[PDB]
This record gives C-alpha cells, sequence and structure tokens, in this order.
C-alpha cells in the first residue's frame, strides 16, 4: 500500500504488498509514494548555520531539529554547524583499547565500505586528496596493498570478499558468463544476474542471517544516491536492539568509472578521490552523531585496482585465426574463447590452441588449456570457465576483429589482468577496537578476510579458501585460535630386507649408507611434513637428502634437502649417466621398473635430491636410488636440470643458504586439490608408475639473511613453485634459446603459495618451528610475486 515508516525495511514481504526495501526499482515492485518518502532531496544533504534549531519538516532530505538525534535520522553534519561539534577526521587520533558503545549492543557494529577499481598507489596521495581515508589508515590496521582474485573484475572479487572463496568455487568467474547447464548467459548489464542460481558458497550476510546475527542491505538498488545510503546506515544503527542489524556495507562505483575514462595516473582522478572521502566523512561524522566512532568496525577494502590500457594498444584473433566467425571471445584485459554454436563440428580446441602459440615476436597474450593455467590463479574448476584461456599482458587488449574495437579511445584504463600485476593490487584499512593501533601489516590475499569479518561478528565461516588464523595478527583480540591438523597416516621407517638379487627391475648403473644422524636436524630445519589421508609410505634417511617415499604413487611425496652458501657444485659423471640403483628396504612390488620407461618412448626420468649438489663423491650414488626418482618429459627435463644444476646454488648464494621441498603433484580434474589413485588417467605405458601433472619446490630460508638457514632462531623467508609438468616448452616463447633465458621467467610465473602445495600434497609442513603457529599460517599464504 504504502512506505508511511517502512522505508529501506529490512524484512521479506511475500507479493503481493508493494515493498520498500533496497532491491524494489531492480525488480520494480516499489509502493507509488516510496520515491516521494524514502528517496528526498529536498535541502540537500548538509545541514547550515541558519536550519540550526528549526521545526521538523518531513519533506527534507535530513534533519537539523533538535528531535532529529532522538529520532536518529539527522544530516551527518548536524552536531559540526549546530552544536559546534569538530568533524571526526580534525579530532586527535586516540587508541580504542575496548569498544565503547551504548547499553544493549551485544557485539561491536561491522560497517564494510567497498571501493570498486580502488589502485592500492591512490593512498601515496594522502591527506591533501583524502583526509579522513588518510585517518582511518593512519589509525588502524593497514596493509601496503591486498592482492585481489583472477580475473581482476568488480563481481567475482566482490563476492570473494563475501564468501572467501576462489571465483571458480563460488561460481561469479567473471562480469560476463555463459553456463551450458542453464544454457542462459550472466552479464554487468541484464535481469538475469539478479538469479539466485548463479551466486555459490555462503557469504557473510547469509552466515550472519543463520547464525541468528541480523544484516543490513549489502546491495543498493542503482538509483539511491550514496549520501541516502550513509543516512540509511546510520538510520539502521538507531534501531532498537532486537531489530538493529550488527553487519552493514557500503558499495561505491567510483574511482573505477573515472579510472576507465581518465586512466590511473590522470589529474582527474583527484575529484573523485575527494568525492569518495567526502563519503567516508559523513560516515565517521554520522557514527560519532550516534556516539558509535569508538564502537564501530569500519573496513575500507577494494575489489582491484587499474592499469593504463588503450585501445591502440590490442591484439586481434584476426591476424592468427582463419575463421574467426566459428568462435565465440570474452575479450578486453582477459580471454576466454568457445564456439560460436554447439552445431560446428569442425572446431577443434588442439587446432587453435596451436595458432596462437608464439606466432609474434611481441605478441601481447599467451593462449592456455585451463588446466594448464597457473595453480595461484585457481580458475580452472567451473563450467562456466572456457577450456581457452588467454592471459593478456597488462597495458594490454585482446578482440575478435577489428571492428569490434570504437572511434578515437573511449577508454584510457582498464582491469581484469593477473592479480599479481603491481596495477591491480587494491587497498585494505581496518579501523575500530577490534582492530590494532598505528599498525603496518604485510600484503594479504583478499580470499582471507570472510574469516576475519566473521570473527569480528562472532561468526562460524562457512569451509572458505582463507586459512582460518593467518590474519589474527591484523586484530587486538582473536576470538579463533588455530590448531595443527592430526596425522592420519603413520610413517614406517624400514630397515634392510631384500637383496640386489631379487630386484629384477631391468634397469642398469655401472658403477653406514642409509642412516639418521644429521639427517634430520640439517635436511629437516621445520620437522617432518604430516600426511592427512590414508595412505602407505616410508620414511628413507641419506647423508644429502630425506623423502617420504608412497608405496601407492611408487615416489616420494616430498623430498627434503638443505644447502649452504659455501656449497658446492659438481657436474654428473659419464659412468653415471643413465645410472639408477635398487633400494633394499623398499620391496621390487612397491617400486618403479626402469624397463617401464625404455618401452614409453616419450617419458624419461629425474631425481627430486640433485646429484649435482652431492655433498662428497661417495653421497652422489644416493642420489641415483629407484626410490628418489619421478617420470619426466624430456622436454620438462630441461627446465628441471636448470632449477637443480643453475637456480638452487644461486638462492642459497644470496639467501645465506636455502632448506629445499620438492616432490609431485597429481591433478587431472584440475580441482586444485590432491587426486585419488582412481582420478589419474596417465600412467607411463604398460605399468602402475602414476604421472605427476606438476612438480612443486618449497624453498625456505632465514629473513635475517646474516644468519644462515640452520641456526635461524628468528622469522623465516619463504618462496614456492608448481612447475606444470608439460610435454613440450610451448608455453616458453624462447625455449630455443639457453635454458637462462626462460627457465627462470616459466618457474616466476608459476610461483605459488605453501597452502596451494598442500591443499595439491595433502601434506602440512613447518610443524616443528619456534614459530607461532598462526604467524607459520601467514608464511604459508606469502607469494613470492617477483614485482
Ligand atoms: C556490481 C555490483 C553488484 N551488483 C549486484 C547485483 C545486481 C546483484 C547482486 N546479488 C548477489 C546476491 N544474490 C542474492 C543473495 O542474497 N544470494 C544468492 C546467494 O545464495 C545469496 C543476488 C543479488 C550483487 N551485486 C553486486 N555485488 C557483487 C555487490 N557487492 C556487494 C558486496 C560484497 C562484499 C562486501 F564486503 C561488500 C559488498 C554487494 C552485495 N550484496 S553489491
Ligand atoms: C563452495 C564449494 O566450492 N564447495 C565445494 C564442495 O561442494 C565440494 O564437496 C568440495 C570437495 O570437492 O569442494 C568445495
Ligand atoms: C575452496 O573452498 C571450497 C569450499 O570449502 C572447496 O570445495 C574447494 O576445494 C576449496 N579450494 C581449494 C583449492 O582448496
Ligand atoms: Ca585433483
Ligand atoms: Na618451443
Ligand atoms: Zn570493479
Ligand atoms: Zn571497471
Amino acid at each position: 500500500g504504502s512506505c508511511k515508516g517502512r522505508c529501506f525495511e529490512l524484512q521479506e514481504v511475500g507479493p503481493p504488498d508493494c515493498r520498500c526495501d533496497n532491491l524494489c526499482k531492480s525488480y520494480s515492485s516499489c509502493c507509488h509514494d516510496f520515491d516521494e518518502l524514502c528517496l528526498k532531496t529536498a535541502r540537500g544533504w548538509e545541514c547550515t548555520k541558519d536550519r540550526c534549531g528549526e521545526v521538523r519538516n518531513e519533506e527534507n532530505a535530513c534533519h537539523c531539529s533538535e528531535d532529529c538525534l532522538s529520532r536518529g535520522d539527522c544530516c551527518t553534519n548536524y552536531q559540526v554547524v549546530c552544536k559546534g561539534e569538530s568533524h571526526w577526521v580534525d579530532d586527535d587520533c586516540e587508541e580504542i583499547k575496548v569498544p565503547e558503545c551504548p547499553a544493549g549492543f551485544v557485539r561491536p557494529p561491522l560497517i564494510i565500505f567497498s571501493v570498486d577499481g580502488f589502485r592500492a598507489s591512490y593512498m601515496k596521495k594522502g591527506s591533501k586528496v583524502m583526509p579522513n581515508i588518510e585517518k582511518l589508515r593512519s589509525c588502524g590496521t593497514h596493509a601496503p596493498y591486498m592482492r585481489p582474485v583472477y580475473p581482476t573484475k568488480t563481481f567475482p572479487n566482490l563476492y570473494t570478499l563475501a564468501t572467501g572463496l576462489y571465483p571458480e568455487s563460488h561460481g561469479i568467474v567473471g562480469n560476463s558468463m555463459y553456463d551450458p547447464v542453464f544454457d542462459a548467459s550472466f552479464h554487468l548489464r541484464g535481469r538475469e544476474k539478479f538469479n539466485h542460481r548463479w551466486w555459490g558458497g555462503q557469504p557473510l550476510w547469509i552466515t550472519a542471517t543463520k547464525q541468528g546475527v541480523r544484516a543490513g542491505t549489502f546491495f543498493w538498488s542503482v538509483s539511491i544516491p550514496h549520501e541516502r545510503r550513509i543516512l540509511t546506515i546510520l538510520q539502521w544503527l538507531s534501531l532498537p536492539d532486537n531489530e538493529r542489524p550488527s553487519v552493514y556495507a557500503f558499495y561505491s562505483e567510483q574511482p573505477d568509472f573515472s579510472g576507465h575514462k581518465y586512466g590511473p595516473f590522470g589529474p582527474e582522478m583527484t575529484n573523485p578521490l575527494r568525492e569518495i572521502d567526502k563519503t567516508v566523512g559523513q560516515l565517521m561524522d554520522g557514527l560519532k552523531q550516534l556516539r558509535l566512532h569508538r564502537c564501530v568496525n569500519v573496513i575500507f577494502v577494494g575489489d582491484h585496482g587499474m592499469e593504463d590500457v588503450t585501445c591502440d594498444r590490442t591484439e586481434f584473433l584476426s591476424n592468427y585465426l582463419t575463421n574467426v566467425d566459428d568462435i565465440t571471445l570474452v575479450p578486453g584485459t582477459l580471454g576466454r574463447i568457445r564456439a560460436k554454436s554447439i552445431n560446428n563440428s569442425k572446431y577443434d580446441p588442439k587446432t587453435i590452441i596451436a595458432a596462437l602459440t608464439c606466432k609474434k615476436p611481441d605478441q601481447h597474450f599467451k593462449p592456455y588449456m585451463k588446466q594448464h593455467l597457473p595453480k595461484r590463479l585457481h580458475y580452472a574448476n567451473n563450467r562456466r570457465i572456457e577450456d581457452i584461456h588467454l592471459l593478456v599482458d597488462r597495458r594490454w587488449h585482446v578482440a575478435r576483429k577489428p571492428l569490434d574495437v570504437s572511434g578515437k579511445c573511449f577508454f584510457q584504463g582498464d582491469h581484469g589482468f593477473d592479480n599479481k600485476v603491481n596495477s591491480m593490487q587494491t587497498v585494505f584499512v581496518g579501523y575500530g577496537p577490534t582492530f590494532k593501533y598505528r599498525t603496518k601489516v604485510p600484503p594479504f590475499e583478499n580470499i582471507e578476510l570472510y574469516n576475519v569479518m566473521c570473527d569480528l561478528l562472532g561468526l562460524k565461516p562457512a569451509p572458505n579458501n582463507g586459512t582460518h588464523g593467518s590474519l589474527n595478527h591484523l586484530l587486538r583480540t582473536n576470538t579463533f585460535r588455530p590448531t595443527m591438523p592430526d596425522e592420519v597416516s603413520r610413517p614406517n621407517y624400514p630397515g634392510i630386507m631384500y637383496l640386489q638379487s631379487e630386484f629384477d627391475l631391468g634397469c642398469t648403473c655401472d658403477d653406514r649408507l642409509h642412516t639418521k644422524g644429521s639427517t634430520k636436524e640439517r635436511h629437516l630445519l621445520y620437522g617432518r611434513p604430516a600426511v592427512l589421508y590414508r595412505t602407505s609410505y616410508d620414511i628413507l634417511y641419506h647423508t644429502d637428502f630425506e623423502s617420504g617415499y608412497s608405496e601407492i604413487f611408487l615416489m616420494p611425496l616430498w623430498t627434503s634437502y638443505t644447502i649452504s652458501k659455501q656449497a658446492e657444485v659438481s657436474s654428473i659423471p659419464e659412468h653415471l649417466t643413465n645410472c639408477v640403483r635398487p633400494d633394499v628396504r623398499v620391496s621390487p612390488g612397491f617400486s618403479q621398473n626402469c624397463l617401464a620407461y625404455k618401452n614409453d618412448k616419450q617419458m624419461s626420468y629425474g631425481f627430486l635430491f640433485p646429484p649435482y649438489l652431492s655433498s662428497s663423491p661417495e653421497a652422489k650414488y644416493d642420489a641415483f636410488l629407484v626410490t628418489n626418482m619421478v617420470p619426466m618429459y624430456p622436454a620438462f627435463k630441461r627446465v628441471w636440470a636448470y632449477f637443480q644444476r643453475v637456480l638452487v646454488k644461486k638462492y642459497a648464494s644470496e639467501r645465506n643458504g636455502v632448506n629445499v621441498i620438492s616432490g609431485p603433484i597429481f591433478d587431472y580434474n584440475y580441482d586444485g586439490l590432491r587426486d585419488t589413485e582412481d582420478e589419474i588417467k596417465q600412467y607411463v605405458e604398460g605399468s602402475s608408475i602414476p604421472v605427476p601433472t606438476h612438480y612443486y619446490s618449497i624453498i625456505t630460508s632465514c629473513l635475517d639473511f646474516t644468519q644462515p638457514a640452520d641456526k635461524c632462531d628468528g622469522p623465516l623467508s619463504v618462496s614456492s613453485f608448481i612447475l606444470p609438468h608439460r610435454p613440450d616448452n610451448d608455453e616458453s616463447c624462447a625455449s630455443s634459446e639457453d635454458e637462462s633465458k626462460w627457465v627462470e621467467e616459466l618457474m616466476k610465473m608459476h610461483t605459488a603459495r605453501v597452502r596451494d602445495i598442500e591443499h595439491l600434497t595433502g601434506l602440512d609442513f613447518y610443524r616443528k618451528t619456534s614459530r607461532s603457529y598462526s604467524e607459520i599460517l601467514t608464511l604459508k599464504t606469502y607469494l613470492h610475486t617477483y614485482e
């Protein structure tokens, strides 16, 4: 009927009965008077000196009367101009040791101020452009930058913040999407983006509601101005205890729009950032009028950054593919290719990949079968993600035909590139009681934030991709303390059993031995990795390395070893080139056969521990054990040999020694999780030897580089890779030249976290350290970007 006193109501209303909520416009189910009651614009948003001590006029946008505080619907600057109060920004920065909330408040509220396309380097502008945001950043907990998820677009990142999930998990994989099961398209413009079926996981507002914690609107109907959104949140905070929600969200479309139109480094970006700051100023002043400015948790977060991208810097598939009218492309800062129609038979992914692979010297994109995309992107396991994907170089675009892209140039900026690119990095600020005071924190991924916001609201988080405890160093008080998971599979330590005579593996070499002593104290600085799944594996000790050999996979799950700064690098002797010796501690049955590698013309082998960095000539013979070999393509051996021969020593030289934990990964269903035996598709020809899809390497050192890797009492420094086990090096366009030119570039592109490896290996590292477990969780979430 009417929105008499029901403006922006938080309850549900079953059809009919016209609703007056924040989504009534988008479905067009608002009452006739909604606009002339709830969207009042009369006499602006700011109180004036001549409006102070006025009688209540209901038509006014915000009130400047005496009862406005009791009513809880004043203008944000009411007390400042009338009661002679100061702006929140003008006040001296004061530590919030305890939440200062009125009686009735059971928990301190949470305000999420999300800013679309907010570049991390905009904070450099400082108090001159953004005085209010500078105060929040300087006073509360802030990071130099926050890492978004790929693709670095609005919808995937905002819903990643909401759910703590990778876009492939929560299902919003882009602003543009096609689902083959629905046979419908999701777009930035359309009614289909309001359909619930597209949205997966459990966002913060659902988690809160189902645990008895009431939540305000997270979406605002497009035609509700920024000033009204702030006033509506401040009105909700004035509601009684039983009706008042504890979690709110504000979303601004700036400075994205101005970022696209003018560019990141544009002088026209100042005003849009002044505008954002004023909106924040209205909130903080508004909270101060309600006496909630030292009660409420404020998160100032962005979804992504912005890069200099021009229309003249565009690649066209018409200069690669002969028939362009056969494929549908999702163009711009990324590429997703599928068939235009399902009726087409000639459509071959293999031919399209080949045609797009290193054709031009200065090619500004690289084609990938989604399973071959870097694992750190976690962008494959979803039916809305197309098999063919193009990773576009920063500052560049990819279109189907030249006529697709348009005038002189409409856009000078864009986003959606690799999430490790500096220009795509966004902001996080945490102001309030539960957050720390004048505290800088290392950069972290936005996937982690859902866990933190749940902790602020005292909620049990839904199973997500955040490492719970990794952001405990953000908070003054922690409601969750993390615990190491219990080991499921206890290790075996098998002695000498089977004699060289019994081993008929079809092998040859042409040529105590295996004991513990310094093997643990030197080559396990951070303890034995725990196996978190039922499987039979053995602990094998050597003088140079220690490994956890699997009897099911017939190879090590992990191989740990340590190289000092003054460590020697020797060559593989010519008379030990094809040397592969049987391990007396393991049975012939639970061992690889060298015959299988001769039958398989495509598959060679390599060693997890390098013979190159053997302590003595006698110790090098331990490197040629059958329990230290893994199936490897000749193409990959070029990458792995260089790493082991050159780079493993190079790191030890610069990082004053390094501990290396190397091993295989099986992920044929590309879900980023450890494969079971049945899920392995490819084995070595005529054998039960499973072919790893990737090979990982956890390279740990001392943060204080003055101290060596062993005898490091201070914090730890870590870098990790997950190199794809490819039968070719087509990913590397310069693979023709010496390994030094290309191999290192490939590794930095396939950089990874420890958590990424732990998910893919089902292992748990850094179990015996001098560090707190929450500090280790941060070390495990750390990603070396090389930017
Ligand atoms: C481009 C901005 C935007 N536009 C929309 C639109 C049109 C709809 C929309 N949704 C998403 C939620 N969905 C209904 C819903 O409650 N659920 C479907 C799930 O099962 C739970 C459909 C409506 C989110 N939108 C968003 N997003 C992603 C927003 N970000 C947030 C957000 C996310 C995290 C934050 F920390 C703060 C704000 C919003 C919310 N709610 S508004
Ligand atoms: C992300 O979280 C979801 C839900 O817990 C899970 O299904 C998925 O496997 C997780 N991803 C990884 C890489 O662990
Ligand atoms: Ca898997
Ligand atoms: Na090549
Ligand atoms: Zn955005
Ligand atoms: Zn944008």
